[PDB]
């Protein structure tokens, strides 16, 4: 929940895809960060973050 894989958004509230890894490792699904935020997975139970990118 600091910043541990990074979403490339361009809105401040976009959602995210992830299979695990790029290695593939899980199903597919999905989740969504904001810009001050963060959100975790079920599957791999990584989290993910948004940034400020505009
Ligand atoms: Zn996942």
């Amino acid at each position: 929940m600091k910043d541990p894989i990074i979403i490339e958004s361009y809105d401040d509230y976009r959602y995210v895809g992830c299979t695990g890894s790029p290695a593939g490792s899980h199903t597919i699904m999905w989740l969504k960060p904001t810009v001050n935020e963060v959100a975790r997975c079920w599957e791999c139970g990584s989290v993910y973050k948004l940034n400020p990118v505009g």
